[PDB]
């Protein structure tokens, strides 16, 4: 049965573009159709029957939006779990979207295989199975073919890399999703191009930032005390970073106090030991020219001195009958988790957030954790979340208020929160693991769901032990390439500062300061204030502008800041040259030279320790 | 043998040619074509419907005069048998403890079966108390079993007077290691016999005897007194009153609350300010003590982050975390009894107050899965979930001699005392002076010799006390007349609550309690460790062929030997007393020689009970 460009058979589907190649392909895995069961009436293909003999509603309806777009809706609704294969096909077709994974390639490449898990925001830090805080149902092909996965489906994910597919699944049994009858729905729309397509979808499913970050956000470096200090962060350690980032030359947008400063997590009044006169700290810091930013978090541990007034007013997150608070481990320890469904709860948390603003002058705050991974496996809340994730989304919420220069870590339908988006712990190491080469892939992936803002963790990362490459520090090498492609990202945060290693480090520090204010920070603030209108991320892959270019297609060591600033960051120890590749248009070097002959290889292009290169639009 | 199959359920008949069993089919009917015979097996493999199916019928004849049919219903479909009581000459007993204890059972109106799991019953009428068994006896002489194994739920029907015998895993806290109904029927010659057959058969006795103190003198509980704002004045307040009115006592137990939080162990110093010398002036008045003791440990109790760190509490499903539980005292985790740890922590701290301040025994409250949550995980698993009840039990056996609890499941051979729950200041079946009777036999039946009856006169609950603010005169002396004559007896709201009249009532009953009840009480409890046979009998244990002696209850027997009769009804100096076969001295010395024979309007003055003495 053919349904526009669309082939149905009982065992699946394939779909062309109107250039004759096959731009989708899918399996039916928890069943066949019978095809004497299916009758069509205009642009509807129904089919009442499976092959064993089951009832199923099923349909795909065909709709043409644009003179350039092909749009297939498709619904397979059966307590019998449903579960439809994606191939993403041939090594010249490239996918992208989905979730912050723990290793982030780009273009999307699954290794082994996946049983399908809950697609819910989780901490992917430790976990390469999981799905981060940052995710969309939506994965767009470089044959300009998308699909966006319904709302409405309780939807897990696995895959399968001997036939590379994506196991598309909804059920019911074993999973945090409830209902408000197993119900796989989802669009596949068929475009021109990649770029024109991913826009069109994008206008449809994802909302746009309203409002733009505090501009010095853009252009200064934020400093954070987390992977310099740790826990152990006092009121002397936060005073003498803060004169050192002054004798040092550095602007700051802003000095983020992390863990721990409270004398019990969900405390939200300074540890008097650690910190015995915070007003005087706030107030030396003010006449130092820093705003100051806040580590908060949703949970309260049971040794908390507001554990028990959270239990009494019922503010916290409720095992499944709905009467009692529900216990939760996290990296801090155990205790509950807030319910940002409850009115009650919101108003609790947003109060002590705005006595720490009119107390100490704070600017705002960091929103960690959010991820779904952090609730029990069944829960309830004020209010039903049949989608689990939506708790992000509430979560996400209390930024609005402080929206100017806060960060979440989380994104679940928060596009139209106009805050920072901060990219999950990334490790001091080389590698696509959290590491200098998953940065680019992890921006573009957020970017490409709609979350300009993007803030890519640490300069360096946070020296874990046993997860550094150098011991007690990232090597020299990996912090001064990190601090450069940083540096063209939409914010920029040190914590690890440059002068912990030797004057040349610190020296490279300035000058990629100074080119960032110069350069970079100008236009980041102009596609900042563009993004309200287009929607746009601000981060462009390199296919982008050169949407029919396979080798744009395949690129993960390059990117764009808008159509206009190129950025070809070394990427690996012991180089001081990399091939970098112009798709389209003509170049300008950051050396001078005019590049109007593309697209092009450059071969062996020099960029020494201290440099990047760029290029410019002309 | 003497069991008729049909597609839609069976019945079974004695020798004498009697229906003492009748069973429906209710979630299916067999395909009889699909049954086949192999020597005393009837198995079958298909239902009416045509689905497969594990049925069968064994014959075994383990006595002379006992025939059993063990029978099995095993298909995720729910497993249901409605089991018919008969008609009105067929009475049944056994089963749980209930809020509403009526003897012979009577269950009015309708319910859903539900889970068969030890629960705290004070506010359900729908629930299954904290001492049950799956345990069916009927005065036609036969008896049912259900299987340990079965995922038990129980409901009624009383327009058809059926029990309804459910297997199912869906919404229930019963875990598998499928569902499955199996148990097994047993006929004999009377009610009695078959009785002692199903007891012997099925239940543990207890090995040892509690101190012979608590069989004689009364107990003193600091709860309906004083509730929580017990103090350390008040306990010597009421110590000194109980010698002042010359009254003996086996011990003393200081109830809710001592502690500053619950969970933990030693004394609030606030209400306590010198506790050594509150249990020094107690030793020194010939007053052994036993503290109140609960398996829980609220969020606001110092050891609650102890308890978390250490991993000592019931989980959540995944076993990762401790789940919070809401009883009557408020929020917190309870103590996995599963667990060794949370065994040795718990028994560390009850043997530290005992080193301490030389406490005999405790009183273990609490102890029903009604207090945990819908569904947990343990260190070991419970896929029947009240044997963590039994676990909760064990707790009591190195302290046995002066403990109670009020809970049991397979808990009978924990030689302690255990205890009804809370009764009401009320004369009726609800919780009141009518319950005490039918709740008392129900647990003797189930194998639990030594029961203590809660407390005289109730715990004069305000909106479910005859009175107002104590239990009237009238009920407190017809409840402390019947408690006289069970194997503990328990005072809390004391005689000089009242008048000096009560008083001397209470003085009386204490001392023919010491010369006539006690040495009884002793002599059976010594025999329970050979004979396993219950201390407090129905009429009908010497009577079995007696119709009237079945549906009484309002009278029992202590052994073989003695027969109490007390007045239930307020303004009544006189009762209706039924005396079984043999001869019967009265207590005024008046032979009964002329047995069976019903006594009309036999005298029972106010401060008077009819008892009776074998011949
Ligand atoms: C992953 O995909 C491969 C390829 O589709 C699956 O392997 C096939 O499994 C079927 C049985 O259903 C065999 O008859 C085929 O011969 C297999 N083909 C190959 C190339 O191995 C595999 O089952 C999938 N794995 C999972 C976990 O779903
Ligand atoms: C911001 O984005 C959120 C999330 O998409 C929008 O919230 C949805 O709004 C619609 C219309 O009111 C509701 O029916 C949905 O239930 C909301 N979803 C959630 C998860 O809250 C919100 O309206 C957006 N606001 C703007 C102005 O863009
Ligand atoms: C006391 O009673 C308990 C419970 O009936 C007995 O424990 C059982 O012992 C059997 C056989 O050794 C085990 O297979 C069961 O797992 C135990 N059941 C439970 C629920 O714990 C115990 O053995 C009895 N002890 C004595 C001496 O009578
Ligand atoms: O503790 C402060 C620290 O918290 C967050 O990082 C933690 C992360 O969420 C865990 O998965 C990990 O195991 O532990 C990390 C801390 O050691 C946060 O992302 C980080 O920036 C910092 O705020
Ligand atoms: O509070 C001590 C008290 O506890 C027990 O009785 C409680 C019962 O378990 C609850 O169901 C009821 O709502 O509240 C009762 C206390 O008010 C116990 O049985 C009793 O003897 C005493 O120890
Ligand atoms: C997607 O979900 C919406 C809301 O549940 C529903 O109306 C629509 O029909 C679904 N689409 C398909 C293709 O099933
Ligand atoms: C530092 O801040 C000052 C004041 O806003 C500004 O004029 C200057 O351009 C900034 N320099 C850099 C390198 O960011
Ligand atoms: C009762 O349960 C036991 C243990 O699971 C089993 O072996 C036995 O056969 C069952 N009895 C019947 C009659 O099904
Ligand atoms: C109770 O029994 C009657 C008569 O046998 C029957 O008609 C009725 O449906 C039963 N009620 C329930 C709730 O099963
Ligand atoms: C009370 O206790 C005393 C001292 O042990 C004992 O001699 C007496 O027989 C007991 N009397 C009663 C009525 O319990």
């Amino acid at each position: 049965l053919r349904a526009e460009l669309l082939d149905l058979k009982a065992g699946g589907f394939s779909i062309r573009n109107q250039k004759g190649e096959q731009v989708f392909r899918l399996a039916f895995r928890s069943g066949a159709l019978d095809l004497d069961s299916c009758s069509r009436d205009g642009a509807l293909l129904g089919c009442s029957l499976t092959a064993d003999g089951l009832p199923l509603h099923f349909f795909i309806q065909t709709v043409r939006p644009k003179d350039t777009v092909m749009c297939y809706r498709v619904r397979w609704e059966e307590g019998r779990a449903v579960e439809h294969a994606m191939f993403l096909g041939d090594a010249a077709a490239h996918w992208y979207g989905g979730a912050e994974m723990r290793t982030q390639h780009w273009p999307i490449r699954l290794d082994g295989q996946q049983e399908p898990q809950p697609f819910v925001t989780s901490d992917v830090y430790s976990s390469d199975a999981a799905f981060g805080g940052i995710l969309e149902r939506y994965w767009l092909s470089s044959r300009a073919a998308a699909i966006k996965v319904n709302d409405s489906v309780p939807f897990h994910l696995g895959w399968n890399s001997t036939e590379r597919s994506l196991r598309l699944q909804a059920r019911y049994h074993d999973t945090p999703y409830k209902p408000p009858a197993p119900e796989l729905s989802y669009r596949v729309c068929v475009g021109s191009d990649v770029t024109s397509i991913h826009k069109y979808m994008v206008r449809r499913y994802f909302n746009k930032p309203s409002r733009v970050p505090a501009p010095e956000a853009f252009r200064d470096p934020i400093w954070s005390t987390w992977a310099l200090y740790g826990r152990a962060v006092d009121q002397d350690k936060v005073l003498r970073f803060a004169q050192q980032i002054r004798l040092h030359h550095f602007n700051s947008s802003h000095l983020e106090i992390d863990d721990m400063y409270t004398p019990a997590y969900g405390d939200f009044d300074f540890d008097e030991v650690k910190f015995p006169n915070a007003s005087d700290m706030f107030r030396r810091l003010r006449d130092a020219g820093f705003r100051v930013t806040l580590w908060v978090h949703p949970f309260v541990n049971y040794n908390s001195s507001r554990f028990g007034e959270g239990v009494e007013r019922e503010l916290f997150v409720r095992e499944p009958t709905g009467r009692l608070p529900a216990l939760v481990r996290w990296w801090n320890g155990i205790g509950a988790v807030l319910d940002f469904t409850h009115p009650k709860a919101r108003d609790w948390f947003q109060g002590h957030l705005r006595r720490l603003r009119s107390r100490y002058s704070v600017a705002s705050f960091k929103f960690d954790a959010g991820e779904v991974s952090y609730l029990p496996r069944d829960f309830s809340t004020y209010r039903p979340l049949p989608d689990p994730s939506v708790w992000s989304r509430r979560y996400t919420e209390m930024a609005l208020p402080f929206f100017s220069l806060a960060e979440v870590r989380v994104g679940y339908q928060s596009q139209n929160i106009s805050c920072f988006f901060r990219l999950v712990n990334r490790d001091s190491v080389w590698g696509y693991d959290l590491g200098l080469r998953s940065l680019i892939p992890a921006v573009l992936t957020v970017s490409m769901l709609g979350y300009p803002f993007i803030l890519p963790d640490m300069v360096g990362g946070n020296a874990v032990p046993q997860r550094t490459a150098g011991g007690d520090v990232p090597e020299r090498e990996l912090y001064i390439r990190w601090l450069e492609v940083a540096a063209f990202m939409p914010a920029m945060q040190f914590s690890i500062p440059p002068w912990r290693y030797d004057a040349e480090v610190v020296a490279i520090a300035q000058k990629f300061a100074a080119l960032r204010a110069s350069l970079v920070a100008p236009l980041l603030l102009e596609l900042a204030g563009e993004v309200t209108d287009t929607g746009d991320p601000i981060v462009r892959p390199l296919w982008w502008i050169a949407p029919g270019d396979e080798t744009a297609h395949r690129i993960d060591s390059q990117f764009l800041i808008g159509d206009t600033l190129l950025v070809a960051p070394v990427l690996e120890p012991g180089k001081q040259e990399r091939d970098v590749y112009l798709p389209a248009g003509k170049w300008r070097s950051y050396k001078g030279e005019l590049f109007d002959k593309t697209p092009v290889l450059l071969t062996d292009y020099p960029v020494d320790l201290d440099e990047i290169a760029y290029f410019t639009w002309a």
